[PDB]
């Protein structure tokens, strides 16, 4: 789709979510990061219509950008949204998942004490690899008939 | 633009991924399962002069799309490619990890006997969410940083 | 210029994979182990851009010069590196396999409780003979015809 | 410095044992097969008068040389080479185990019926990775401390 909550309130997502409306108010999104924010297109418009408060990151997802700087801003910023009652938060770049997850493991390890690896072990535990449920339902079919032998 | 090793040899990546021929000749990728295949449009020219062996699955990320038909077929393939001396494989589909993924993990389950749920740990705990190499160099400053805070009080 | 990844994210390599900055970086390597180091000329200077951490055991590759010296410090480190989030070491030395391998060897009974018959067989199983990726495509050409020839009879 | 009998009288090795008149000769060696033979340099003068016959394959470790066009010759050579009690054969080239192993694969392949898959396993199985005769002595003694029961030095 797709998103993936790896933290409580806290939704690792890819760009197509971002720009979903009815999925942000089925989730009930209520803070956007754009780890991939364009100065030269601005703060997306259906935002402010759906209550949703705005961070964007400017980062290319380049070896030699320093997302470091950012590290901090943004895990203060993900502090907030999961502070407030009922909040949540989507995560997301426009490709590529280094971007915004970066951000995610540098807000578990500044907010919730872990070290990296058990970090990453956190969110890799919780991002999903079989979105479509009917998939899912075909391979538990398949798991219970090699279960019983075949 | 995107691969991750999964299982050895077997490489879940992008659409972005089947394309580039100077990835591929660089992973050394011999067989390409391609879970989204379109029927009229034949197969990736490219793949004759890199000497890949190709297997389409016209398949429908939807959730009424019976996937189940081509677990074997899937898996078959799989099975030939890591059975060649230096084979690699490249499972992707066009958008989404649902249709490549899903062939992944019948194939684990059908020829390495994994269970579904260990199937599904063994593959997700082979997806790096740091691909990028400077972005992970600076999360491990940030952990250094943090642990040295934690080594100064003891 | 070559690398056998003889256990996960153990690449066992040639003095010329150890001096490639491209292949180096292409392979992500993150460590280095040197086993044919020299005192006086330091840390390789292009380690530093790459983000690799090094360590050099000065080893002489004779049967009279005492490796076991080296076992425990080689073993933790390529533990360590290994032990990293996407950490991938490369082992080697100036010239022959002795010395790199050892260290591998080694590293693979003391963290993984292999034997050392154990621990031979799986570096010997991982270790390819025809990394000349056009060979092995002749090779298998060959392969194809004389299985085709048993198949025309059967 | 280094040879693997890899199969019976076969010897796969590098450069520094085709060049060692006395290994040669320790070992029995009957014929050579250089797999990295270059024109100008002709066949090793030490051959004629120790009585080994040489066969050189002009050969490039490229990826996109073809070696398929010397498997048969190879593959003759070695045959006849081993159809003799006492004969014996050491393959190599000038550096790297590709282009020595891949006229080896091609022989086993053509004279004994293995497929390439088999005669992958053969080879690799008979690959020494340690040459050096005291490090393997100081693995064997670490071998039998760690089944003694030790867990770290």
């Amino acid at each position: 789709m797709h998103a993936d909550e790896v933290w409580p309130g806290l939704y690792l997502g890819d760009q197509d979510m971002a720009n979903n409306r009815r999925e942000l108010r089925r989730l009930g999104i209520t803070h956007v990061l754009n780890a991939s924010h364009s100065r030269w297109r601005g703060t997306p418009e259906a935002y402010e219509g759906l209550g949703i408060r705005y961070l964007g990151v400017e980062a290319h997802d380049s070896p030699a950008f320093d997302m470091s700087i950012h590290f901090q801003t943004a895990a203060d910023f993900i502090h907030r949204a999961l502070s407030q009652p009922g909040g949540k938060i989507l995560v997301h770049s426009a490709v590529g998942v280094s971007r915004s997850a970066t951000l995610v493991l540098a807000y578990l390890m500044l907010y919730h004490h872990l070290t990296l690896v058990e970090a990453i072990k956190k969110v890799k535990d919780h991002r999903g690899i079989i979105p479509n449920r009917g998939f899912l339902r075909q391979l538990l079919a398949l798991d219970r008939r090699l279960r019983q032998g075949l």
